[PDB]
């Protein structure tokens, strides 16, 4: 039984019960979970997922190793979450040497000059939005902002990944977005994604049963959608642009990039570009909404960069600090991440400590980002600590809401960028204001994915 | 989840864990985790064996009703235990009609009439036994008991069932003794048997593979040492008498009975009358050792009744009132049942109280033989409880060795016959004396099965 592994290293942790692990201890979400781990045991400890050992790690310097220093010979790849189907291929779920070709292949996708290329494109969609809340703004009732959002980022993904305008804003039953928040329902009361977090060893079988934690109810709508989008539809080059569909198909012809393996990187996109963004945009609006001078502080900057309500550019948004600080702020205290994690793939002495082969390491920035350590009072949302005079006193490797090293966040300049427009261009027109639903002070879910308890609903002003 | 069953009939009990039910409280053995539930829960109470609902029952008239009354109904199999394979068909394993044609033809087996047509052929046995330990005796060193017992119970199976002498009393190292006890290794720091009560839904998949509980390195040695000693051995009927063999055979020419099905059969009696036999007279050894006035007045009968170490009979056997008070009083302090269980097949109320298709119910026999409502000093062993002038106030659903009802121990008058045969002639012959490695006061097993934790030693002298 693995189970006595860290009482055998010296490594301090909550005892495992026999099968369970700790498991019994998400019963009020692992992000306290982490806390309480944190509180108790210090810079380092051990902990069962069923029999799976992790580790968790809070020195800098060590998390600077994992992530960075040691990531292509040691720290390379997450742990296998569950029966995944074809999505193996996914870039983010793909080890080794065939994420290596593949991160590769897409790192030029998000250069500054391709982004700037999106500047106009996503400008042009900001206007369909903004029109879309006026509709809500004359009427005057709750809005839930993920449905706005949704949208807006799914349009914005789908147009700058493949070309094509599905036209998510101007269409409130839309399969595009139907279908792609069904994608992972996580969730520890949910018997299923419990039982393959306890009982990993059930993950072969049910592979060869082609059964996914995504319902191939989604995958097929949207392996049908990529199909012939990508083929007999894109024929003539004709307006082709930076598209990253392409930089798939021109790197197929004349390496080698499959044709399921091409779906699946494309499913991880419109995945990232729709739910992490609306869902970081829904929480930056509610903080906004319960601080009216941060509202009004940077509605200031927005007039005072962009002069009555001009078009937003590439280096415009750049030059906003005080925007940069609010975003920076809000993911401090909503990381979409919640844990970095990577698989120990041989034996190590990461500084003066061990680690057998086998081992997840993980770093709990939820925890860390509200740790009295680093942070003055960490509880309080406060963009100022963000600010020139203060990003010193921040440590890179206690703050990482993108990851860090050869494996962070490839999508980092698109989704602060897309944030950004999305942002500038609503309060350049409106004000947020907290309504009688509006769950104050909001709780987060209990189950896995960092979302609401209850979804966001605030009222909007036109200025 | 199936979990909340038992608050949602009203039914005390300890609180579940997901997935393990209540298994961890076997931590001490189920013993004592009965008793507990008993004293602190009352008449009836519920747990969990994984996702297994157990509902343990105390009341006389319940007992009754659940052995008895509505056996052929209801409550007409035990629970599946795990991977089984051929041996599905033993008689002790299968289910209602399959089962019911079994007991029907294997009931005459043990009736007075085949039974004394026994007592010459074990009469042959006794005198080796003797003699056996009068070498020990002679020498002055510790015996183990269960080896000594062990070799004469198997050579009394073996002789009575089939007509072969295999002389294991002559045989130290003897395969058909060597095998037969690794036949079912059952204990819960044993990683296999735990998981299969926890997980029974791994079970299906396991027989598929053809895994049993049985290694196959047994059964395979006893499928091929009963497979032509049926056959081409006994062939011309010749010295042919009372054998169940036989009776298998005898009613396989001119319903219908296999080949396999045959092996299966015969598995469970000599496992039956070599275990279970060898594992009292050990227990009672143990007893009449550390007590020996119970010794002294037990050999006084015994001579008594067969004037200086006269041959025993049938007749003679049954006469002894305190040599069957002895053998009840070891049963009481040591069920080598532990607990009665039957499956509930279809819904029912039991004198007033609802039990649900599907669930286990379960008589903690372990617990009742040691509850001060019925028994005065449970604790302290007293023969005199099974005396004539005190056996009215002992409850026949209370005191249940052999199981009650049309399931109960179809070996009953043979093992009691068989038991004392061999007792009388020890007795007849020796005395017993505590040891310096004796085990005072003798500890049980944590595990499974009944037995001692450490195995019996005690020294032997001849009168
Ligand atoms: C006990 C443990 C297994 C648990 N962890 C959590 C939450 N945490 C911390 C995770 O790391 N959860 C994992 C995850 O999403 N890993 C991800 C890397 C990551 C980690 C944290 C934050 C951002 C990206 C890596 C996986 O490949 C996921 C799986 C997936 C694929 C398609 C659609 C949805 C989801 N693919 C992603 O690339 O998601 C798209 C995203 C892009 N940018 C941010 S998210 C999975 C186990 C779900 C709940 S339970
Ligand atoms: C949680 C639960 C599953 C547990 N129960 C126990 C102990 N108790 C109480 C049992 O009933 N244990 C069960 C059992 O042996 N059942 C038995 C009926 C019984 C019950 C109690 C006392 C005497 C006979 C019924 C099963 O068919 C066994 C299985 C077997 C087959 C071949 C060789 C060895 C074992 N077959 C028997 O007929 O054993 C031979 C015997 C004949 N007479 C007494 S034992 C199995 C689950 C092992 C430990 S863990
Ligand atoms: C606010 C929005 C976003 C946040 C906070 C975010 C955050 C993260 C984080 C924390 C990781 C894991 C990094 C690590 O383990 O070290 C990650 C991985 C990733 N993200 Fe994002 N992300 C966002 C939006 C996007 C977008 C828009 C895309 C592209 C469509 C994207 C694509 C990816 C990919 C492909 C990976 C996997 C990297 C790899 O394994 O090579 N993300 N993201
Ligand atoms: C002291 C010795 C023995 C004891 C205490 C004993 C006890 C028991 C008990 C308690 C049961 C379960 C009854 C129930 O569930 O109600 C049982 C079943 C059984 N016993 Fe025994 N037994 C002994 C010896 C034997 C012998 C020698 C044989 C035959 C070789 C035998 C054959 C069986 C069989 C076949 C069953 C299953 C009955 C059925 O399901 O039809 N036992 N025994």
């Amino acid at each position: 039984h693995s189970h006595g592994l860290f009482k055998k290293l010296g490594i301090p942790g909550p005892t495992p019960l026999p099968f369970l692990g700790n498991i019994l201890s998400y019963h009020k979400g692992f992000c306290m979970f982490d806390m309480e781990c944190h509180k108790k045991y210090g810079k380092v400890w051990g902990f069962y997922d069923g029999q799976q050992p992790v580790l968790a790690i809070t020195d800098p310097d060590m998390i600077k190793t994992v992530l960075v220093k040691e990531c292509y010979s040691v720290f390379t790849n997450r742990r296998p979450f569950g029966p995944v189907g074809f999505m193996k291929s996914a870039i983010s779920i793909a080890e080794d040497e065939e994420w290596k070709r593949l991160r590769s292949l897409l790192s030029p996708t998000f250069t500054s000059g391709k982004l700037k290329e999106m500047v106009p494109i996503i400008a042009q969609y900001g206007d369909v939005l903004v029109r879309n809340l006026r509709r809500e703004a004359e009427t005057g009732k709750p809005v839930t902002l993920k449905d706005v959002f949704g949208a807006y980022s799914m349009d914005v993904i789908t147009s700058t990944s493949f070309g094509v305008n599905i036209d998510s804003l101007n269409n409130p039953q839309d399969p595009f977005v139907e279908n792609t928040k069904k994608l992972l329902r996580f969730d520890f009361l949910d018997p299923f994604f419990l039982s393959i977090t306890v009982f990993p060893f059930l993950i072969p079988i049910l592979e060869v049963l082609n059964i996914c934690v995504f319902p191939r109810e989604v995958t097929n709508f949207l392996r049908k959608s990529v199909k012939r989008m990508k083929e007999s539809r894109l024929e003539d080059t004709q307006k082709h642009r930076v598209d990253f569909l392409q930089l798939m198909i021109d790197s197929q012809n004349s390496k080698a990039l499959s044709d399921l393996e091409l779906v699946a990187q494309s499913i991880i996109f419109i995945f990232a570009g729709y739910e992490t963004t609306s869902s970081v945009l829904s929480f930056i609006m509610y903080e906004l909404a319960t601080h009216p001078d941060v509202q009004q502080k940077l509605q200031e900057e927005i007039d005072a960069v962009l002069p009555n309500k001009a078009p937003p550019t590439y280096d415009t948004v750049l030059q906003m600090e005080y925007l940069d600080m609010v975003v920076n702020e809000t993911l401090r205290l909503f990381p979409i991440a919640m844990r970095l994690e990577r698989v120990c793939k041989k034996d190590v002495e990461i500084n003066g400590m061990f680690i057998p082969k086998g081992v997840v390491v993980m770093i709990p920035s939820y925890a860390l980002h509200r740790d009295p350590k680093y942070w003055t009072e960490p509880e309080k949302f406060l963009p100022e600590r963000f600010s020139k005079k203060n990003k010193d006193n921040i440590d890179p490797y206690i703050y990482t809401p993108f990851g860090s090293g050869p494996r962070n966040c490839i999508g980092m300049r698109f989704a602060l960028m897309n944030m950004k427009l999305a942002l500038i261009r609503v309060l350049q027109n409106f004000s947020f204001k907290p309504c009688k639903e509006t769950q104050i002070p909001l709780k987060l879910s209990l189950g896995g994915l960092l979302q609401p308890e209850k979804p966001v609903v605030l009222k909007v002003e036109s200025r």
